[PDB]
Parts: structure tokens; sequence; C-alpha cells
């Protein structure tokens, strides 16, 4: 095997921005990687396609994944609703890190965030499970639509998403 690669085609108020591809560390966090992969392909009948990045903070991160409530309070995993923190082997070492958002210990659903900088204070609190492979320039572009409190100036949506490799 080899770690899977998924992609997100980002749009700003419908206007295509570009593609961001991610390598999912299935070799270190198989359960967390699988949740993201399946939600990216939409194979379970629900997922990221059509959802938006509701919280974008410049110099920090781009958060999304709430396909149920579309406001940062919903979303769900492919294992029911919420699942345990698999492990904290990987750290938020720098820009491009893909990690799970949560509401405290063992509350992983579908929400995730892409770091635009090293965020060591999240180590041991959020499960790191992947990283940007291609399109970091697109993530930087998305970052320009965020604000200090996270509210986005325009709607940043996942026009399409799926698996490449």
């Amino acid at each position: 095997m080899v770690n899977p690669t998924v992609f997100f085609d980002i749009a700003v108020d419908g206007e295509p921005l570009g593609r961001v591809s991610f390598e999912l560390f299935a070799d270190k966090v198989p359960k967390t990687a699988e949740n993201f992969r399946a939600l990216s392909t939409g194979e379970k009948g629900f997922g990221y396609k059509g959802s938006c990045f509701h919280r974008i903070i410049p110099g920090f991160m781009c958060q999304g994944g709430d396909f149920t409530r579309h406001n940062g309070t919903g979303g769900k995993s492919i294992y029911g609703e919420k699942f345990e923190d698999e492990n904290f082997i990987l750290k938020h070492t720098g820009p491009g890190i893909l990690s799970m958002a949560n509401a405290g210990p063992n509350t992983n659903g579908s929400q995730f965030f892409i770091c635009t900088a090293k965020t060591e204070w999240l180590d041991g609190k959020h499960v790191v499970f992947g990283k940007v492979k291609e399109g970091m320039n697109i993530v930087e572009a998305m970052e320009r639509f965020g604000s200090r409190n996270g509210k986005t100036s325009k709607k940043i949506t996942i026009a399409d998403c799926g698996q490449l490799e």
C-alpha cells in the first residue's frame, strides 16, 4: 500500500480558485485518515462536497468540514457521530499540516483544519493526520479571505473533492 491522496477544488462565491491535494497518513493514523478519505469521496452518502470553510484565521489556520449544520457546530464521522483521538504521534510542525478540529478529548467528527503556520500549542490536543501536497498557494489565497475572528469575507467552498491516488 501507500498513503492515500485526496483533493479539494476550492471556490470563492462560486468562482474557482484552485486545487489543494492532501496526503493522508494512513500509515500512522489509519482510522482518522480513513474518515477524511471517505468524507472526501462522499462514498457513505455524505461528506465535504459543497461544504465551506467557516473559520479562517490568517497566520493560523483554515477550518471547515461542517457539512451538516454549515456553521461550525455540526458535521459527523463515518463511524456514527464522534470518535476517539486515535493518537498524537504527529505534530503541528508548520504550514500545510492537516489536523482534526474537536470539542475536547475524544470528540472527532468531520471538522478539520489546515495550518498556515507552526501551531505547537495544539500538539497533543488535535490529531494530526495529513498534510498539503499540492496547492499550498491556494491555501494561502483562501487565507486572504479570512479575518482575525475567523469570519470569512466571501464564501470559501469545496466545489468538488475526491481521491487521486
